[PDB]
């Protein structure tokens, strides 16, 4: 049975309880924490690609007011459907299952300035989502897992001084 489990869920839940924030820049910023998953129940012999995209959680944007995140207005038009291909793709199930899969090089940005970066809208909440694509498959089978522990608000600068402090502490 295919199981994709979140690594360092306790680390994520510490950010989530403050409301997690990720910096977006012109040139793209790496995530902290990095999304990491363990995989079991792939066909070790088969080849797969691993994809990561970011699903918009709400039909409104967010604002940090009086040390509280609150609904902050109507959403902007959905960000372009950007997909990041794990650099180990394509690869054997055995490869994906032998060690955690880390999305350490993915970069979040607020400008379509190329370079395999993911465009997000400032002050919108996103949920990371991993896709396993079997290669050479005439049915193009894909599996999708969402990671609710890893939800964050995209920000051009940290709003919550506790998040700024956690990011320095655990990084
Ligand atoms: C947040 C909990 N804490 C100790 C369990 C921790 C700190 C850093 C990395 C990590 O995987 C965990």
């Amino acid at each position: 049975e295919l199981r994709v489990g979140l690594e360092e869920s306790e680390l994520w839940l510490r950010f989530k309880e403050l409301t997690n924030e990720m910096i977006v820049t012109k040139n793209g910023r790496r995530m902290f924490p990095v999304l990491k998953v363990n995989v079991s129940g792939l066909d070790p012999n088969a080849m797969y690609s691993f994809l990561l995209d970011f699903v918009a959680a709400d039909n409104h944007r967010w604002k940090y007011v009086n040390g509280e995140w609150v609904p902050g207005g109507k959403p902007e038009p959905q960000a372009p459907s950007c997909v990041y291909i794990h650099p180990d793709s394509p690869n054997f199930g055995a490869h994906w299952m032998k060690a955690p899969v880390s999305f350490s090089k993915v970069k979040l940005t607020n400008k379509l300035n190329g370079g395999g970066q993911i465009m997000l809208n400032s002050l919108h909440k996103y949920e990371p989502r991993i896709h396993i694509v079997r290669v050479g498959d005439p049915q193009r089978m894909i599996t999708s897992h969402c990671f609710p522990e890893t939800q964050f608000i995209a920000v051009t600068a940290y709003q919550n001084e506790e998040i700024t402090a956690l990011k320095i502490k655990y990084n």
